[PDB]
């Protein structure tokens, strides 16, 4: 979607001062907070966290969350309980009434959030086949006056009708969470979830249950799900299994909901954190889900290049060429012409980045400025590799950003014109085979071996020396990069030197046609 | 405002289904509905009287109203009783209850409405001097669970709750309605609306008051009400009397409204309808007043000539002159370039209207027809009498539609072109004289005294006949007109003859500048 490290829900309190109620509060989308980069995925949101330390209370100041997050409920799908990059869940207080009888506000009951959050979204997911995720899901209700949810939860504190029916609520009693045995047919404890990922055919599938107590089939199914992946996200819909027919509904989840949206975190997306919202807008959920405890494809790149130091970092992305995260924060690429450029503070000062180019849409690099730090960045969402055109001969045209010394210093933005840095590049796909010349001053050569929707190879400075306008010889640099966009009509790489002349340089050029 | 005949907002009755209900529902401006032209003011309107003859009853079929509408409580301003164009009140039915359980709605209460209908708004007012009107105001309310009105409405019966608190509510028991004599301090019986218009300077200002049950001053005030005269309409704002300070405020009339509009009706205005909107959207308020029961200037030109029997009548016009006011419906002129065609059917068949022109904004002239009946019309604004220009020399240009015979028929529509119909005009104000042509083929000569904002005069074929393509001898054929829009822009005539060669005509110009 609009990606993000996670997002968290806040329950609803309704005003039940008479004469000045409101008989419904609905859930809205507008309502969903980002949560932020956690540090330690086990540990709550910070923002949120301290929204909720600051709820007033009187009587019981204590802080409650779900089991397994960090301060005998269970509430896991067995064999995939160890999360290491993504945890959803819930935390709350007992808070005090509001009683504030001269502006006509009586609210009660619990005040607290559900929510996901994750670290390190996935650049590499299998290349093939499906596979069985399975993790746990939570939920918070809109409040109205009259509803409850007895088949969820025991209605004795009007759960639902003047403080949110949520999964964390003391009298949700009719889960196995706090049983010491499992039945044959549970998937495991309290509310579960169950994906089936094919990587294959990017898309996924998928069941929201409760294990039930035991006191005749032991689960009870309220979702099925369908997603479309692209890159390390996905988005798509919710389908809720038993909606109105024959009952009075005795749960909030009677709606299907058309914005499912989620994303995979760690090394090869093992792991996926997701949400939703009902279209009645009655039911919130967030829910998170890992491969069983114990070949590969790139869909994006995202880097930072350091000039004080040549280094490369990696920087997280949510498949979105457009959008820059750094140090935790998103800063948006296309102001909602050739080149660009800005600075933004969130809420390091600000942040100067200066990005090409227009023409561009899957792919974006230019150069990036903390304060005072200095980098090149690069970022684009590849080609699925069985998208890899075939065509022998295909010619690419774009420019460059360029920082290179042997004594003093040479720094060249990107630009159409006019004899300022050019790039172009003609490329063999059916021979796997890439090359192409970058120049200033009308200079590097790059030959280079296609592999899957990347590329690698080498950058010269050739014979011998540049110019620094004193040569510098630059041979041998390793060159990495990748096809972005479908069909493959961008093409972006970087590369660092050395692994007295000095060299950092970000390219991106566009595909031409007959 | 956007002017009419009349209008009615209906009683509201909340859902109060456990479970379903509704806490508030509130007015709004798209509540209103036209009443459309009554026959008889002193009748309930036919649309939504209509609508409560089908409003379902289990008990009492009965139809209640305001004491002096045609189906021993008085509603009246002592002295400004004997109402002949306007009408103002109220009508309900003890309505049976909505008990539809399986789609969760409950709603009990009166069903009804309030409103004011008039006929003949005027074209003509008191040149000048302040004015008293009197008469009687009408309220009806929101609902919101909790909450009552008991200064107004005595509530055992949940009025303001369940059902808008309204003015005719069997509960209403605090006013002197059906006492038998008259404190000397009360104005009249049950709630009295007391304005005064000041015809001179265009503006008005006015009280609505209770008057009280004596069981000490013995009436209450509720609004203060101030507007603008334009043409033979109203608008402005009320002022909410008691709004809320020191009170918890025991009754509906807290808020200011900005939507203050009426007119006036009757041959010099002599009596008036208005309505209200408070901008919290908690009350709506429709009235009604009239000059004490026993020199004029003209705001507006609206004629018919129909020219099967070349004979010219009256429209009615709410001060709109992009507003066609026939039979009753309301045909706008302009689509939400020279002239324009179009058709129209409400809700005779249909209308079809020749329209002119683009450049005019405060006069229309053109054709119309009924479906087959045919007639030419002109409407103007006509421009206040102390707007008049002084300028000795002043021309108008423009064009007019024409329908002609002593033998066969000539007819010629309006046109900026070529030598098609075309009118010129030279005006000296400061001599109150007026001439110009009107050319078909390059023929009509018209000389007339200027009279306040209208003229008056002759036109002449002069000598001898005229074409017809046979000589028509036109001679001493009446002239009325008038100057419309702010300091006589747009000027406007036409002629009837007689009052064997026939004749008539609608012209209109337009001022030029050096």
């Amino acid at each position: 979607d609009q990606g993000g490290y996670g997002f968290a829900m806040r329950l609803k309190r309704r005003n039940w001062y008479p004469g000045a109620e409101e008989s419904e509060v609905k859930l809205n989308e507008s309502d969903w907070e980002a949560t932020g980069l956690p540090t330690k995925p086990k540990e709550l949101p910070k923002r949120q966290k301290s929204v909720i330390e600051k709820v007033e209370t009187d009587g019981d100041s204590d802080i409650y969350s779900s089991p397994y997050l960090t301060p005998q409920p269970k509430n896991q799908a067995t064999g995939h309980e160890n999360f290491q990059y993504v945890y959803s869940g819930w935390f709350y207080k007992h808070a005090a009434s509001e009683k504030d009888f001269s502006n006509k506000k009586i609210k009660s009951g619990d005040d607290g959030y559900i929510f996901y959050h994750g670290e390190k979204p996935s650049r590499q997911l299998p290349a093939s086949g499906k596979v069985i995720y399975k993790g746990v899901w939570h939920f918070v209700t809109d409040t109205k006056k009259g509803q409850d949810f007895r088949e969820i939860i025991q209605p004795s504190k009007k759960q639902g009708d003047r403080y949110s029916g949520f999964s964390g609520d003391g009298s949700e009693e009719y889960s196995n969470k706090n049983e010491s045995t499992l039945k044959d047919d549970h998937e495991g404890y309290g509310f579960t979830s169950n994906l089936e990922v094919d990587f294959g055919n990017k898309k996924l599938t998928g069941k929201l249950i409760r294990n039930n107590a035991s006191l005749d089939k032991h689960t009870t199914q309220y979702y099925s799900l369908d997603a479309q992946i692209t890159g390390n996200r996905f988005n798509g819909t919710a389908t809720a299994t038993d909606k109105k027919e024959n009952e009075t509904k005795l749960h909030p989840f009677v709606s299907d909901s058309s914005s499912l949206s989620g994303g995979f975190f760690g090394p090869q997306g093992e792991e996926l954190g997701f949400r939703f919202l009902s279209d009645d807008q009655k039911v919130a959920v967030v829910g998170s889900a890992k491969t069983k405890d114990k070949k590969l494809t790139t869909v994006l790149d995202a880097v930072e290049l350091t000039l004080n130091d040549k280094k490369i970092k990696n920087l997280d992305n949510f498949s979105n060429a457009a959008q820059l995260v750094v140090d935790g924060i998103m800063i948006p690429l296309l102001p909602k012409e050739f080149t660009r450029k800005f600075e933004h503070t969130p809420e390091t000062k600000t942040y100067e980045v200066e990005v090409c180019c227009s023409n561009l849409n899957y792919l974006k690099y230019g150069m990036l400025t903390r304060k005072v730090e200095q980098s090149m960045f690069l970022q684009g969402e590849r080609t699925d590799e069985k998208e890899i055109p075939t065509d022998q001969n295909v010619v690419y045209r774009g420019s460059w950003y360029g920082h290179i010394a042997n004594g003093t210093s040479w720094s060249g933005n990107a630009s159409d014109k006019e004899g300022g840095n050019r790039a172009e590049f003609t490329v063999n796909f059916a021979d796997k085979k890439i090359t192409g010349k970058l120049t200033a001053e009308n200079t590097f050569t790059i030959e280079g071996m296609i592999q899957g929707n990347g590329f690698e190879g080498t950058a010269k400075t050739a014979e011998s020396g540049f110019d620094l306008d004193p040569k510098a010889y630059i041979t041998d640099a390793k060159v990495k990069g990748g096809f972005y966009g479908p069909k493959a009509e961008e093409l972006g790489g970087w590369f660092a030197y050395p692994g007295a002349s000095s060299a950092t340089v970000v390219f991106g050029a566009k595909r031409q046609q007959p």
